[PDB]
């Protein structure tokens, strides 16, 4: 009939539905597994379902396709949560936003991707989130240093890039970084790609547990802040509470 383009959204409400939404890569035989689970502790046991690492020492490699589309014109938001429930040593938590030309089969760390977005820890000398742009042949990395979140409970990371070359970051909801692509990276089409097809979570990890949900990529930022607080603000206080509960036990 005669709004906010919701280009993907994944919450892992249906169960084992989401096997059908998501493709493992068969690029290597040893690849870690996703689990359907809610953690431990959480702010609701069904709604905060998401896909958690279960394996130690492996790359992960599972990736979800989408009807493509082109920020062109647009502003673009890509938006998560990611629980490190474990207390994380080292591994990724970030997302991969790779044009409809992926086959996702064979889907691995050199991939071509359009964006790189989200938090890396390893160890105390890397708690970072990353912003990395493609751009002509050439991964290009934030020159910011945005401090990742690194405890036990659920963040929001949210990437907005305008068409007017600028950018923002936010973290639970808030703004963390901002600036300019020509600014902020060593590169007026800069932030534009003529096809987004596929989101993937191509990463490793040493100790296993991170959860991730509530995904979406939209091309409005007031739909974003306002899924974020449908979601991650929903878990937030009942999350922090169970875990308080059981802290204590
Ligand atoms: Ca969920």
């Amino acid at each position: 009939g005669s709004e906010p383009a919701v280009y993907f959204k994944e919450q892992f409400l249906d169960g084992d539905g989401w096997t059908s939404r998501w493709i493992e890569s068969k690029h290597k035989s040893d690849f870690g597994k996703f689990v359907l689970s809610s953690g431990k502790f959480y702010g609701d046991e069904e709604k905060d379902k998401g896909l958690q690492t279960s394996q130690d020492a492996r790359f992960y490699a599972l990736s979800a396709s989408f009807e493509p589309f082109s920020n062109k014109g647009q502003t673009l938001v890509v938006q998560f949560t990611v629980k490190h429930e474990q207390n994380i040593d080292c591994g990724g938590g970030y997302v991969k936003l790779f044009p409809n030309s992926l086959d996702q089969t064979d889907m691995h760390g050199d991939s071509e991707y359009n964006i790189m977005f989200g938090p890396d820890i390893c160890g105390p000398g890397t708690k970072k989130v990353h912003v990395i742009f493609n751009y002509k042949g050439k991964n290009v990395l934030i020159n910011k240093d945005i401090r990742c979140k690194d405890d036990e409970f659920t963040h929001l990371y949210t990437l907005i890039v305008r068409p007017d070359n600028t950018y923002e970051v936010k973290i639970d909801n808030s703004q963390v970084e901002s600036g300019s692509l020509e600014d902020d990276w060593d590169f007026p089409s800069i932030y534009a790609y003529d096809n987004f097809g596929v989101l993937g979570l191509d990463l490793w990890q040493v100790k296993s547990g991170t959860i991730f949900d509530n995904f979406l990529i939209t091309n409005d930022e007031a739909y974003a802040e306002e899924f974020g607080n449908e979601t991650w603000g929903v878990t937030k206080a009942a999350e922090k509470q169970m875990k308080d509960k059981q802290d204590e036990e």
